[PDB]
């Protein structure tokens, strides 16, 4: 919601907020992010049996709660002092999966005994074996699926950062402690875990599909909200033409510019399994800690909700078989 | 009109005008309502005989002076003391069906009283018997058709409401005194009276053609104005597709942001039988009562005429067969 | 030129500046004639010989200097004391043909004998016998076309002139001194007359089509520089589709929203034989009177070369067969 | 990067600033050229092997270290004391192609004497001798390829400098000190060097086979920044179907509003050999001179790599094969 990205604003220093904020660039696909979903309509159905409505899903063999998972998002000590035991902890009330990051400013194998359904995002090290026992680590600590960001082979340019200095304060450090990965990459992950692995930054089409061939559990179609290559297109444009290629090969997940449930509605009406929410976390974090996350995680919900039951949805199932219409 | 929307504006408390002009969530489908129309051009066409240029429909049995029907709008003494009994009164001076709400803040039987041309919309209650209560009593009371919602399964979420904390003054009550509805229901609904039953709230193809299967005598392709599902693609966009589906099989009318007589013919164009109108009526009757309503009605008649004849079309039915171009 | 448009801002009283920028409606046809012309991208060809680049076409019997003539726009002593005759002293020495009004505020005769390439615009007068009188005097006269207005079986609704109240004053009159006119009154002109009969406001296909099979020599593809319908079309838009179907069979013009050179270049790729210019004449004329429509003129004289050249096209004819895009 | 044009409004006077920004017309066909870019999306591909990644092209017999070269752009005394020696010093030195021009300030020889990459853009002179003794200077003078401008039978009208009576210092002159080239043209200039012939100014798909026909190494897919005719398309909106038409008969290049790598990559996935680069390198030089100059082109560099590898591509060649949306 709209109302936290403000006091977000208000509380956070200026160069913070604009870490959490920016894209790379001219910021062209942090922008068609929102005007990709605010193009979609749907056309919802009348008349359905809505006695029971439920938001849930079963994904990577676990239920969740709503077809929403919180986004990987690297040093949240950055957004207030408890990180990402704050927002791990509102996840798993929740009953949402929480993203645990390579880059995480407490150690993952503390968020993850926070309990609930945390995942691990990962970054290739350069070093093999590093990079195999992060896996091996996150897997230790009861982590669900391996995240495996594919669309960073370095960092974008993110101009706001360049122009602020922005450095990360003494006080945050990466707790867990680069190179381009490859499809040989993946292999070695999908060789060293029984965890599922879900290939996140995924555009193409001939990707989505060598994805499935590679044994991957589920992709994320995202362009990393804007943040990496300015120009890739929104990963919502891309999902309907993925889902169809996958053809149920594997979960197909996506994310940028999801502010509300009705855009949750939208993604699931073009085939998402599921989206990542990253910024409004973030944002929610900010404003009020712990119970900040909380009160997103229940509007959300409610938002869901409201949004599948409006449109004749008494599940996710159902919604996945919306029509929509470009306007 | 536009001059009546700002007279409104000035005398009511801004809640309630909030209340009247609001949608749900960010408003994108109450924007895109406004929008669809704004894109549709009419191909006039020329030199055809007007001597005798007719706005006269007939439907559900009966003459009708345009092809418009006031939409169902609840509580309307939140605008003026007089509520619907000074629109059913100018309404049926002007030769227009008036939609008595179930949610009517004066009882459908004195509203009814007023003679003209009475339809009841129907809100489902949470027990049949008292539903079929409703529609038995409307019918007694004259009411010629049964507008049943189908589109709120419940109250979509109107955040104008919520930030004002709006509440219906103790002075406004539903003067006729709820559950999802389904296909069950309609049948239900069609059992029990010989009078044409309207589906109000339809947008999918899918749903148009089962309405006609159902027994309904009519649709009205709509998004509620924009106040139930956010992102709901609006009617307009839908109407030509529905029109085609339904092959004559039962009257399609249409809603949402009719502002004109131009508008009016847009949606004949694309082969509305009629429209509704909901908020300008109650812009003119907050502005100046019974009289306030009988002059939106009468300009709404002249911009009609205009329309046709400027388009070369001596009748509706001609209005129909006109072309359009998306701009 | 836009340069105009300013300077005949400054010089007119308010209300009659009205009367002429103003169209119907929400004046969405007018500024779509505008918007139209603007989405239109020329294909430019290269390499070409341009030793003799002219500009020149002959239509209706007669050679033109340019492929424009100035439209009908009744009143014109509204805009300058000299009125017609200043215009159509500047339109016979820039060799473009002028349109002499029905509702002319000097006499048809009178503007006929300045010389120069005079038509003649008709609007159906209820009594068939003066219509036909019109057309006689304006053939006694030497007009060389008769320009059938037939998009006003009324005039629109011009919301500025009705807020205005405006009114002729007593000082402008219609000089040469009406009822719907249909095919049956083409064919009484046709029947009456040797000159060509050019239908003026044709928008549909088929109405174009008609109009050979009536024995047009012309049509102008037009929505009445959006004063008439609010919601037709441009003609802009309709052009190529026009073209397309006459297949040959008469002049095809075009106008609304023609203000450069460049237009007229698009126009001309778009199929139509010439165009004509309504308001930019009328500016020209309120600003500098027969020396500023002069001066108009040899701007688009010069625009109008300028545009040819860079677009590789040696005559008008050339100008047709090149290809365009829609941005 | 927008920064340096902040920094050339700044220093430079008013009237030459507008020289260098301003378009013909109504600027439409200037803004048109970054509209095009910036509805064009890039769909990246991931998790190919980046080790070695690669800006450099072979073009013209020669490698150049990135797919761009500097634009022709007349007078550059104009902009900076040092002119056209220190944009070639600075383009030498990023192993940039840099284009002399016909009307440079600077005599050609003294700027190929500079070294580097000179290419020669030719003007046709009324004189075929001239005009090939132009040609043979340059080719004398070690330039490699002879960038003939085809879309200047005469200059546009260009308004910003009508409006300030913009004229030549007469400090600056045409140190190397007209009339419509056609084909004949293109011939005789290809019939007297041995050096590629360059078509700079094309956009029809037909004129670009003929070029191939004609013999031409290469052609430039280009509206000439905006400043030729008002309302040609751009060149990047032409420049996937030229590409397909000459089907790897002759390089292709474009160019127009490109203002980044990302620019650049999109310029390369709808197929183009390189772009030209104007009005930024003037920026550049206005603000910094020389050394201005090699800061853009190092930025320029930066970001085609950065691009480029994002969208997993270790050549250029790579980027031609990435698919695009547009948005
Ligand atoms: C401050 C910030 C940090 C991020 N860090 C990571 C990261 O460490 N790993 C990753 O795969 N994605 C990262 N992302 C991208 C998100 O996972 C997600 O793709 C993007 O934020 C989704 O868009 P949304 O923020 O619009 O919801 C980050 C995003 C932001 C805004
Ligand atoms: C204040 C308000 C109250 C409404 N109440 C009802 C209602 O009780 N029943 C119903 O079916 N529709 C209701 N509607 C929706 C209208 O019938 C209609 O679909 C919508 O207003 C049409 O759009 P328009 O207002 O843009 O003309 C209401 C609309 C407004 C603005
Ligand atoms: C003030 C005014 C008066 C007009 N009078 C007439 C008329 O008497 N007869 C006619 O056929 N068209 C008339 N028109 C329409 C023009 O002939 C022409 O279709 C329209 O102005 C073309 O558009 P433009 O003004 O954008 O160039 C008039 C237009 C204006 C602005
Ligand atoms: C000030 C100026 C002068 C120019 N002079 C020439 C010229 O002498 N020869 C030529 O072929 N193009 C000329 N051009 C056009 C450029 O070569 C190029 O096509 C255009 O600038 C590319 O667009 P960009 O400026 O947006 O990068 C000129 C452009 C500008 C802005
Ligand atoms: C992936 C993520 C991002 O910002 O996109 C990131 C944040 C900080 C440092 C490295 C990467
Ligand atoms: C005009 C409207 C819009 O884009 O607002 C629209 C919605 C759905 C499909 C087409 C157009
Ligand atoms: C259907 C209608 C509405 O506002 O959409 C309504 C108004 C007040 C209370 C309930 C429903
Ligand atoms: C450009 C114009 C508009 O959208 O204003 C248009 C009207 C009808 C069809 C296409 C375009
Ligand atoms: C046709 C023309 C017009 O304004 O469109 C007209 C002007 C004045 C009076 C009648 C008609
Ligand atoms: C993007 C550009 C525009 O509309 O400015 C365009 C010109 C011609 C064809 C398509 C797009
Ligand atoms: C081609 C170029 C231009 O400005 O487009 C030019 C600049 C000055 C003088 C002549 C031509
Ligand atoms: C909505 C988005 C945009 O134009 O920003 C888009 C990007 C690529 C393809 C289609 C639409």
């Amino acid at each position: 919601l709209a109302d936290l990205e403000r006091a977000a604003r208000d509380v956070l220093p200026g160069e913070i907020f604009d870490f959490l904020a920016g894209g790379s660039g001219t910021e062209a696909s942090l922008v068609a992010n929102r005007t990709a979903l605010e193009r979609v309509f749907v056309i919802p159905r009348m008349l359905r049996d809505l006695t029971d409505v439920t938001t849930e899903i079963d994904i990577f063999g676990r239920r969740a709660a709503l077809p929403m998972a919180v986004a990987p998002v690297a040093y949240q000590r950055l957004f207030h002092p408890e990180g990402e035991l704050a927002v791990a902890r509102a996840a798993r009330d929740a009953g949402v999966p929480y993203t645990i990051c390579t880059l995480s400013s407490v150690s993952l194998e503390e968020i993850a005994a926070v309990g609930g359904r945390p995942w691990f995002q990962l970054f290739w090290l350069r070093d093999e074996k590093r990079s195999l026992d992060l896996v091996r680590r996150a897997e230790d600590a009861g982590c669900e699926a391996i995240v495996f960001t594919v669309d960073v082979p370095w960092m974008g340019r993110r101009l706001r950062d360049m122009r602020n200095g922005f450095a990360l304060p003494e006080w945050v450090t990466a707790a867990n402690f680069f190179a381009p990965a490859t499809w040989e990459s993946v292999e070695a992950v999908r060789a060293h875990t029984d965890l599922p692995v879900v290939l996140k930054g995924i555009l193409a089409v001939e990707d989505a599909r060598r994805a499935v061939d590679a044994g991957a559990g589920g992709i994320v179609v995202s362009n990393h909200g804007g943040r990496q290559l300015d120009g890739a297109v929104p990963g919502i444009e891309m999902l309907g033409e993925i889902v169809a290629a996958v053809s149920g090969g594997c979960e197909v997940l996506v994310d940028g510019g999801i502010r509300s449930g009705g855009d949750v509605l939208k993604a699931t009406a073009l085939g998402a399994s599921a989206v990542l929410v990253g910024r409004p976390v973030m944002w929610a974090l900010a404003a009020a800690g712990q119970d900040g996350v909380r009160q997103l995680l229940e509007l959300l919900a409610e938002e869901v909700r409201d949004a599948m039951g409006l449109a004749g949805c008494e599940s996710v199932g159902a919604a996945r078989r919306l029509n929509t219409k470009l306007g």
